RNA sequence: GGUUUAGAACGUCGUGAGACAGUUCGGUCCCUAUCUGCCGUGGGCGCUGGAGAACUGAGGGGGGCUGCUCCUAGUACGAGA
C-alpha cells in the first residue's frame, strides 16, 4: 500500500487447474522466477504461494493464492487453485473469476479423476479457454511414453466439449526452471508466449452499473475490513456509495481505497481482481458470498422461478427421479446455498436429463436478477445447470 | 517393612482366664571357612643333555543391543489423505 498501480497493458485473470500433487502450485512458482529474471519484474518465491501450518506439515494447498507476473503485451493475475476433492467449494470461487485456465496433466501419471472433475466445473461455471502443461517430463527419459499422455488429454477435452486438438500442449519441468537450467527456463518462457497467443483480449462490461462478488474478506490492521474479488461489471471510484447485498440482510457502506496487489488505484475497472476497503464494517458481520452493488440496482431474494436443466449419466449428474422436498446446493457467483424445490402442477416427477422450470425457496437470501446463471451440485458432484426466470421473495 | 514370642489398646466372642490370616503402636537376625565349588595368585616335579628366546594352535572364554534424523522419494502404492 504505497506505489500507485499504472493502468497499462490489458488485465487477464489466469489460474492453474489439475489433479492433486501434479505440479499445479509449483508451476506458479516457476512462472515467477522465470519471468522476473529475464524481463526484470518483481522476484517473489515458492514458499509465499503457500505457507501456514496447513500447507507445510501436510504440503497440500487449500486457499486460492494469487500472483502478479508482468510481460510486454499483458499484465497477468494468477489464481492458484487447491486441486483436491475436499476443496471444490473455495476452488469454484477461484475458477469463476479466472478467464483462461492453465490445465496441469503430468507425463508419468496422466489424466486422473480430479482432472475430469475440475474441467467439468470449468465448463458449467465459466472457463472460456484452457492450456495444458506437462509438469514432469524429465523423470521418464523416453519419447514414446511421454507423447502417449498428450493423446489422452486431447481426448479428455474433446470428449467433455472443448477444442482438444487445437489447444497448445506444452512440456516442461517446474523444478528445473526454479534453479537455472537454460533449456527449461526457455520452455516456460514459451508458455508465457502460448498465454499471449491462444487466449485473446477478454471482453469486459464497463457500462452497466457496479457489481462485485466477495471471494474473501480481510481485516487489515490499521485501515479496516477489506473485500477482494473480480469486478463483474461497472467501475469503483474512491469515496462512492456502495450497498452490500446477500446473506443475513443488507448494509450501507462507502469505499475508502481500491487496490491491485498491494498497490493503489483510482478507478477499479471491470474484469480484474481488486481489494475494496469498506468503511465502518466489522470482520464478522460481513461474510463471504455477499456482493458489493451500487444502491438500488439489486435486491436480496429468498424465492424465485428458474429454468433448471437437470443432467443425465452421460453428461454427469443424477440417475434417479425426485419429488418436492429435495435439497441440493445452488452455486451462484461465488458461494453455495441449500433450497427446497417446489415443482409446477401437472408434473409428477423430475427425470434425469430434462428441461423444466421450478420454484426454489432458499434458506439464505442471495442477491440475484432475471438472467443469472447458476450450477446445482450435491453429494460431491454436479447435478444441473440453469437460469433465473422470475423474482418473487 | 510383613508373618509368627513376651507389653499395650480397639472392635468382636467368652461369666472369666483369655481368644480372633480382624485391626492397631513397640519389639536382640550369631558363626575367624576344614572339604566341595568359584576368582585370583604361586611352589613342586614332568615334558628324557641342559639353558634362553620366539611362535604354532587342540581347547576355552569375550563380544553380538539398538534409536531416530536425513538420502533413496513425497518415489512405488493410493480417488484423496
Ligand atoms: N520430478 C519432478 N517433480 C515435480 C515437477 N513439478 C512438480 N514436481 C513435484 O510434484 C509435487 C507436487 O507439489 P505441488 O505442485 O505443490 O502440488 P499441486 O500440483 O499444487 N496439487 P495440490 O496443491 O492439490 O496438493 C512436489 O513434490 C513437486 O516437487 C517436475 O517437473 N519434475
Ligand atoms: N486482488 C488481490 C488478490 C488477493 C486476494 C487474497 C489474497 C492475496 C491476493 C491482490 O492482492
Ligand atoms: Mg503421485
Ligand atoms: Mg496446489
Ligand atoms: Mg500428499
Ligand atoms: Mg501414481
Ligand atoms: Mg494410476
Ligand atoms: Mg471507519
Ligand atoms: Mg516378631
Ligand atoms: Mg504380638
Ligand atoms: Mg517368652
Ligand atoms: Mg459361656
Ligand atoms: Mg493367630
Ligand atoms: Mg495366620
Ligand atoms: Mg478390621
Ligand atoms: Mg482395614
Ligand atoms: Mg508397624
Ligand atoms: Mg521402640
Ligand atoms: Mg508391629
Ligand atoms: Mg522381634
Ligand atoms: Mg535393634
Ligand atoms: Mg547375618
Ligand atoms: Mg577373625
Ligand atoms: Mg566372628
Ligand atoms: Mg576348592
Ligand atoms: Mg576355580
Ligand atoms: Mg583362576
Ligand atoms: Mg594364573
Ligand atoms: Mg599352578
Ligand atoms: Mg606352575
Ligand atoms: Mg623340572
Ligand atoms: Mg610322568
Ligand atoms: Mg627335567
Ligand atoms: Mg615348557
Ligand atoms: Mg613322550
Ligand atoms: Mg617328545
Ligand atoms: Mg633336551
Ligand atoms: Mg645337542
Ligand atoms: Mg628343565
Ligand atoms: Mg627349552
Ligand atoms: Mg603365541
Ligand atoms: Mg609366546
Ligand atoms: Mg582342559
Ligand atoms: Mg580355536
Ligand atoms: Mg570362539
Ligand atoms: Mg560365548
Ligand atoms: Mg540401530
Ligand atoms: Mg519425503
Amino acid at each position: 500500500s504505497k506505489e500507485k498501480f499504472e493502468r497499462t497493458k490489458p488485465h487477464v485473470n489466469v489460474g492453474t487447474i489439475g489433479h492433486v500433487d501434479h505440479g499445479k502450485t509449483t508451476l506458479t512458482a516457476a512462472i515467477t522466477t522465470v519471468l522476473a529474471k529475464t524481463y526484470g519484474g518483481a522476484a517473489r518465491a515458492f514458499d509465499q504461494i503457500d505457507n501456514a501450518p496447513e500447507e507445510k506439515a501436510r504440503g497440500i494447498t487449500i486457499n486460492t493464492s494469487h500472483v502478479e507476473y508482468d510481460t510486454p503485451t499483458r499484465h497477468y493475475a494468477h489464481v492458484d487453485c487447491p486441486g483436491a476433492a475436499d476443496y471444490v467449494k473455495n476452488m469454484i470461487t477461484g475458477a469463476a473469476q479466472m478467464d483462461g485456465a492453465i490445465l496441469v496433466v503430468a507425463a508419468t501419471d496422466g489424466p486422473m479423476p480430479q482432472t475430469r472433475e475440475h474441467i467439468l466445473l470449468g465448463r458449467q461455471v465459466g472457463v472460456p479457454y484452457i492450456i495444458v502443461f506437462l509438469n514432469k517430463c524429465d523423470m521418464v527419459d523416453d519419447e514414446e511414453l511421454l507423447e502417449l499422455v498428450e493423446m489422452e488429454v486431447r481426448e479428455l477435452l474433446s470428449q467433455y466439449d472443448f477444442p482438444g486438438d487445437d489447444t497448445p500442449i506444452v512440456r516442461g519441468s517446474a523444478l528445473k526452471a526454479l534453479e537455472g537450467d537454460a533449456e527449461w527456463e526457455a520452455k516456460i518462457l514459451e508458455l508465457a508466449g502460448f498465454l499471449d497467443s491462444y487466449i485473446p483480449e477478454p471482453e469486459r462490461a464497463i457500462d452497466k452499473p457496479f457489481l462485485l462478488p466477495i471471494e474473501d474478506v480481510f481485516s487489515i490492521s490499521g485501515r479496516g475490513t477489506v473485500v477482494t474479488g473480480r469486478v463483474e461489471r461497472g467501475i469503483i471510484k474512491v469515496g462512492e456509495e456502495v450497498e452490500i447485498v446477500g446473506i443475513k440482510e443488507t448494509q450501507k457502506s462507502t469505499c475508502t481505497g481500491v487496490e491491485m496487489f498491494r498497490k493503489l488505484l483510482d478507478e477499479g475497472r471491470a474484469g480484474e481482481n481488486v481489494g475494496v476497503l469498506l468503511r465502518g464494517i466489522k470482520r464478522e458481520e460481513i461474510e463471504r458470498g455477499q456482493v458489493l452493488a451500487k444502491p438500488g440496482t439489486i435486491k436480496p431474494h429468498t424465492k424465485f422461478e428458474s429454468e433448471v436443466y437437470i443432467l443425465s449419466k452421460d453428461e454427469g449428474g443424477r440417475h434417479t427421479p425426485f419429488f418436492k422436498g429435495y435439497r441440493p446446493q445452488f452455486y451462484f457467483r461465488t458461494t453455495d446455498v441449500t433450497g427446497t424445490i417446489e415443482l409446477p402442477e401437472g408434473v409428477e416427477m423430475v427425470m434425469p436429463g430434462d428441461n423444466i422450470k421450478m420454484v426454489v425457496t432458499l434458506i439464505h437470501p442471495i442477491a440475484m436478477d432475471d438472467g443469472l446463471r447458476f450450477a446445482i451440485r450435491e453429494g460431491g458432484r454436479t447435478v444441473g445447470a440453469g437460469v433465473v426466470a422470475k423474482v418473487l421473495s
